């Protein structure tokens, strides 16, 4: 029962050590828009080094694969695989590929709000997209990812596929909003899945944290010992929860969304699962542990 | 009086209605479809003046200013209707943000409003300064989210960004979530904006239209109401229904809108009691049986 305890010294290194391996969300953790979190490439290399496993777990459903291995690169992550790399985009795609097939053939397409990423990650596994070229097929779904293009006639659009039970509705997450560098906020899919699902009468099949379905996705490729894995997230309502919920341990980072001051809030509220077992000022902090 | 749903006809329709000093209508799927009036409807209103009862009419829907939907009522022969009677969720957000922006002259901001040019001349008509008219924007004091068309990524952006000022109202007209066109398909309602403003801005709004119960405050404050004497008749269980019960009134449901019979039954067999209507007719025309 988490006690959101500041990780170091001994402790740390104690940590780190029966660790198999840490999975890291990566906005308001590795970087925060362009600019990195110091120490951050630095540390991805000890822990290779050191042998312990890595993996990337993000609710960005921007990002197809190819461009957020480029990312890592560009920004001074080096030696990433791209089997590393778990999106909510990638989720979407796999899931939706898993409800579609069937002993029946001729399936259909994804109706998607979002943009050319979280497209391309669905083309990628072999789905067919309404609104490509050539045949319009029966849609078979509707996909909510972040749509900077989200508008009223799309919703409407959204909900006339909908009217038909047998389409799906998913979304990428239920993450509400985003900072941004300037200070301001952009809305997150959980504000547009939140329009649809009004709208439709629908309940969205959620793919990511803290949905246990991005857990399944990883578990599908590695072997995760829950137990041996560090979560290591800077948001205690998708990653920390999401962590506690796949039986994790979970380390909350101060780079990004939430505070140290709401984690105690919630400890105080006895909400267990928004409990970080251990905190750190940055993730650069983990490095005295190897 | 607990609802049983059932068919206000004969006797039970000449007591309920001999007891009544008056009926508030809801408007869309009750007196009309689109540009279809429910037949019988303009009659009824009629007799109901002839019979000395009470009128009163309340609308989730913001998109015609009150001069406007007065003139709509008489286009389509509703005839003897006056526009103070006439009550939508427009009207009543401008009374609200008019009764809270209020103060110091030198105080009073603007409202951002999502919504159309109907519910922009409602805030106007009660004196309220809108974002985006010409001149100056003074501070934005209050978001107001209404039935909006032009709904987009960008204003819901610009929403969020006026409510990280945490003494920034939030106000919606309702949340009806969906409604229907008159080609079978439908437009998103309110309700789902609402939700994506309120969850990107990690807000509460206030909600004005039914089932709030501020839209029959809004309707106590120029008229007295009895709510024990008063019919509420609606095609909405989960909006009039619900209305009418948190108000204390007698509940009709009318079968010509977006509500059927059968989900009023399932909301009895689950006990689900203030989605009960006390009765319900198929059609408003039906309640003129009941007058002389
Ligand atoms: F990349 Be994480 F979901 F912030
Ligand atoms: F006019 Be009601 F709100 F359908
Ligand atoms: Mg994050
Ligand atoms: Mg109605």
């Amino acid at each position: 029962m988490a006690r959101c305890e500041r990780l170091r010294g001994a402790a740390l290194r104690d940590v780190l050590g029966q660790a198999q391996g840490v999975l890291f969300d990566c906005d308001g953790v590795l970087w925060n828009g362009e600019r990195i979190v110091p120490g951050a490439p630095e540390l991805l290399q000890r822990l290779a080094r050191a042998g312990k496993n890595t993996l990337f777990v993000s609710n960005n459903s921007r990002r197809a694969r190819p461009e957020l291995a480029l990312r890592f690169a560009r920004l001074g992550f080096a030696g990433l695989r791209a089997e590393q790399l778990f999106s909510s985009a990638l989720c979407a795609a796999r899931l939706l590929r898993q409800r579609l097939p069937g002993p029946p053939d001729a399936s259909g397409a994804v109706f998607v709000l979002g943009g050319e990423g979280l497209r391309a990650e669905l083309r990628a596994a072999g789905l067919r997209l309404a609104g490509d070229p050539g045949e319009d097929p029966r849609v078979r779904a509707v996909l909510v990812g972040y749509d900077e293009q989200f508008s009223f006639s799309r919703l409407t659009e959204a909900c006339a596929h909908l009217r038909d039970p047998d389409c799906l509705l998913v979304a990428t997450d239920r993450d509400p909003w985003h900072p941004l560098s300037d200070g301001s906020r952009t809305p997150g899919t959980g504000s547009l899945a939140a329009a649809v699902e009004t709208a439709s009468g629908r309940q969205a099949l959620v793919v990511g944290k803290p949905s246990p379905y991005m857990f399944q996705c990883i578990t599908e490729d590695f072997s995760v010992d829950p137990a041996r894995t560090l979560m290591v997230g800077d948001r205690l309502e998708t990653d920390i929860l999401f962590g506690h919920r796949c039986g994790m341990t979970t380390v909350l980072t101060l780079t990004g969304v939430s505070s140290l001051e709401e984690a105690q809030a919630y400890l105080t509220a006895g909400q267990r699962d928004l409990v970080p077992h251990y905190y750190v000022e940055s993730i650069a902090d983990l490095m005295e542990g190897l």
